[PDB]
């Protein structure tokens, strides 16, 4: 996240760490056995770590807890990355407390001009690079279709929204993939990609996940 603020420990409990022997992405638990990511973050051997603050250091709030199952979605396109969003099953149940907990799927798309919260532990620099170890917000609106079409021409599905700021200095960046898109406390979208970070005219696209609830919900009530 470039520039975002501290979010303070296990203030955003439904956001989850990937790790594969090192953090490499974000995701969202939907529930306590599965969470929600972009599906370029995708890999073999995944732990998902819950309850993280600063990922290096164990502070007591911790679950880590092994995948038994990754699904990819069906049309997932790595060249355009449409359709960029996974599931993951953990091996057992997380336990769900004020610091873990999961976040609600929408019954509704939102629209342009709600202003939503970003996380994660991605770089914090447009040019440069320089990881965190805590996790870091961004507060966000939705930009319209038009917009979002403006500054990415013939690369914007109807599976992808843009949120940010046209001006630039604010944006999610490489590491913050998979994480959450939250607005008035539903899971709306999901960090995927963007020319380079917090660049003028190029703001964040997420994939909307409010076009994915029906996936979501039949996917998971038979796995
Ligand atoms: N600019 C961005 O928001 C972004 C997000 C994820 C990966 N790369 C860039
Ligand atoms: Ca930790």
């Amino acid at each position: 996240i470039v520039g975002g603020y501290t979010c303070g420990a296990n203030t955003v409990p439904y956001q989850v760490s990937l790790n594969s022997g090192y953090h490499f992405c974000g995701g969202s638990l939907i529930n306590s056995q599965w969470v929600v990511s972009a599906a370029h973050c995708y890999k073999s051997g995944i732990q998902v770590r819950l309850g993280e603050d600063n990922i290096n250091v164990v502070e007591g709030n911790e679950q880590f807890i092994s995948a038994s199952k990754s699904i990819v979605h069906p049309s997932y396109n790595s060249n355009t990355l449409n359709n960029d969003i996974m599931l993951i099953k953990l091996k057992s149940a997380a336990s769900l407390n004020s610091r873990v907990a999961s976040i609600s799927l929408p019954t509704s798309c939102a629209s342009a001009g709600t202003q939503c919260l970003i996380s994660g532990w991605g770089n914090t620099k447009s040019s440069g690079t320089s990881y965190p170890d805590v996790l870091k917000c961004l507060k966000a609106p939705i930009l319209s279709d038009s917009s979002c079409k403006s500054a990415y021409p013939g690369q914007i599905t109807s599976n992808m929204f843009c949120a940010g700021y046209l001006e630039g200095g604010k944006d999610s960046c490489q590491g913050d993939s998979g994480g959450p898109v939250v607005c008035s406390g539903k899971l709306q979208g999901i960090v995927s990609w963007g020319s380079g970070c917090a660049q003028k005219n190029k703001p964040g696209v997420y994939t909307k996940v409010c076009n994915y609830v029906s996936w979501i919900k039949q996917t998971i009530a038979s796995n």
